[PDB]
């Protein structure tokens, strides 16, 4: 992230980056991350894996939105459902979305947010996904594969409908 438009680093230990005052991406957080998440005033923690975040969250007054998935199985239908739930969660306050390593599944949905919601073109979002410090491209084969060949116009159109 040297382009100021890319996600800014907050906590590289858990791969935590800021996309906006109301949206954060990261890897799997722990008990030590709770304090920081409350500074950022996170109200919703979206997870793309099965690990019950309520375990490390403790009695933190945040909503848990579990959306467990597999990057090699995601399609346009799942993406739209996630983007809608992310947007709705943003209206309630700042949101953290995460996975195991926060560069494949997270990198996929992050890039799609850039394209569908913020109106970035496909390659711009890709350049932030593969380069930006989230990981190396070997970790993102599934994510990279989907972003390419994804009908961005059909996604934006279907998004504008609902």
């Amino acid at each position: 992230t040297r382009s100021p438009a890319w996600a800014q680093a907050v906590d590289p230990s858990i791969n935590l980056y800021r996309m906006s005052p109301t949206l954060y991406r990261s890897a799997l957080p722990n008990a030590q991350s709770v304090a920081l998440l409350q500074r950022l005033q996170v109200k919703t923690v979206v997870s793309f894996i099965k690990d019950d975040d309520r375990a490390w969250l403790g009695q933190a007054p945040v909503r848990v939105l579990s959306l467990p998935t597999h990057a090699d199985r995601v399609d346009d239908a799942e993406v739209l459902s996630v983007l809608r739930q992310l947007q709705a969660a943003e209206r309630e306050g700042p949101v953290l979305m995460h996975s195991k390593h926060g560069n494949n599944r997270t990198g996929l949905f992050a890039a799609m947010y850039r394209i569908v919601v913020q109106g970035w073109d496909k390659q711009a979002a890709l350049e932030e996904m593969q380069h930006g410090g989230f990981g190396d491209e070997d970790d993102m084969r599934d994510a990279s594969a989907y972003v390419r060949g994804a009908d961005v116009d059909g996604l934006r159109l279907a998004m504008a409908n609902g």
